[PDB]
């Protein structure tokens, strides 16, 4: 992490996409101030942090960047004068009033369902986490609450980022934002618990919804991927999830199986005709889909999308603990999505002079996919 100093020099004075950052921040310059007034916090060297960092321009904030060089950058709200006037404001008058809805998702949240890596890893084999975490999430972002401007972007590290950007929304309360978050959550308890999704009788369409997502990644990322049903030591972690009265019979048929394809297809015949309720001689699968819910289902931080001044890694920032540039996320080629393919910074400034900007070198793809989201911007308030 020693050579991070003159890398990140070369990548601030040739390679960050300036022109693009200021037209997102900007938002076409209509309202008086919003550039002025964003908190941006820079990360130095040594974890030693800035807060409340402004700009008057683009170029300004080119010559701040490149005369820091920060390790990350983080975004934060548009308040009510400079940030970095806010100790000549009045006690009380300095308040955080808008900001893009954001969420955080941690491949970390999913140790409890992963089999491959846990802490801060990654693989191919539990990645397709993500890749319905963003499906799931950005459909009900895009058809149930209407929101048309979304960035999705990898944080770098673990998981990925999204950024929602209608002007409305950007003016969202903490009140509305939680709201937003619990419509989205159905996987609820800490390590303490061991059943963390619990269906009503009635599938709300968000949950459907979701759940014919997963059905299509169930397969090949559960039973042949993770081979969540490998053997006792693992299918037992799955029983936990059902009632104690059909353990006996799911652990017959298990053994008499060979493979978790068909230890599933066993699981499903046997919850689907269990009796939930004496009352009345109604089945249904919901055992079925809590199991895949809990193993598949997104997982947010939830305090990332409830707060308005709550910071947030930028786009094209550096992870400063993986080298890799927080790149934005090809929502058309999700599913083709390879972490393991983003350059790092070392990697572009290679490239840059290798026999002066980011068309040669391999981060010119992710500036494109900004530039879509940002045409959609610029049309929307034409
Ligand atoms: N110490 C921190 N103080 C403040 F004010 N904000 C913080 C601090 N640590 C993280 N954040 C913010 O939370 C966000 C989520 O934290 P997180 O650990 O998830 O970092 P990330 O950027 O999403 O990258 P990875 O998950 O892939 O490791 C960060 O992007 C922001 O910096
Ligand atoms: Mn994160
Ligand atoms: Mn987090
Ligand atoms: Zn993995």
């Amino acid at each position: 992490p020693t050579e991070l100093p003159e890398l990140l020099k070369l990548y601030y004075r040739r390679l960050f996409p300036y022109s693009q950052y200021y037209r997102w921040l900007n938002y076409g310059g209509v309202i008086k101030n919003y550039f002025q007034h964003r908190e941006f916090s820079f990360t130095l060297k040594d974890d030693i942090y800035i807060r409340y960092q402004s700009f008057n321009n683009q170029s300004d904030l080119e010559k701040e960047m490149q005369k820091m060089n920060p390790y990350k950058i983080d975004i934060g709200a548009v308040y009510s004068h400079r940030p970095n006037q806010h100790n000549t404001v009045k006690l009380g008058a300095f308040q955080a009033q808008e900001k893009e809805l954001v969420f955080d998702i941690d491949m970390t949240d999913y140790d409890d369902v992963r089999r491959c890596c846990s802490s801060a890893d990654i693989c191919p084999k539990c990645w397709t986490l993500m890749t319905m975490a963003i499906r799931i999430i950005d459909r009900a972002l895009k058809e149930d609450f209407g929101f048309k401007h979304r960035l999705w972007v990898y944080s770098g590290r673990r998981g990925v980022h999204c950024w929602v950007c209608d002007e409305s929304v950007r003016k969202l309360s903490s009140a509305v934002r939680s709201g937003i978050v619990e419509y989205l959550s159905l996987v609820k308890g800490g390590q303490d618990v061991k059943k963390k999704v619990h269906l009503s009788e009635k599938i709300h369409p968000f949950i459907r919804k979701s759940i014919n997502i997963i059905k299509k990644y169930f397969e090949e990322y559960a039973l042949v991927n993770q081979d969540i049903l490998e053997n006792k030591e693992s299918w037992d972690k799955i029983l936990a999830l059902v009632p104690e009265t059909i353990h006996d019979e799911l652990q017959q048929s298990f053994q008499k199986s060979h493979n978790s394809l068909q230890r599933w297809e066993h699981l499903k015949k046997v919850a689907s005709r269990y009796q939930n309720n004496i009352k009345n001689d109604k089945y249904g699968p919901w055992l079925e889909w809590e199991i895949m819910l809990q193993y598949c289902f997104p997982r947010l931080d939830i305090n990332v999308s409830k707060g308005i001044n709550h910071l947030l890694k930028s786009p094209f920032s550096v992870h400063p603990k993986t080298g890799r540039i927080s790149v934005p996320i090809d929502l058309q080629k999700v599913d083709q999505f390879d972490p393991f393919t983003v350059p790092t910074i070392s990697f572009i400034c290679r490239e840059l002079d290798a026999i002066r900007d980011y068309k040669k070198t391999s981060l010119a793809p992710y500036v494109k996919v900004f530039e879509h989201f940002l045409e959609n911007l610029d049309k929307s308030r034409k």
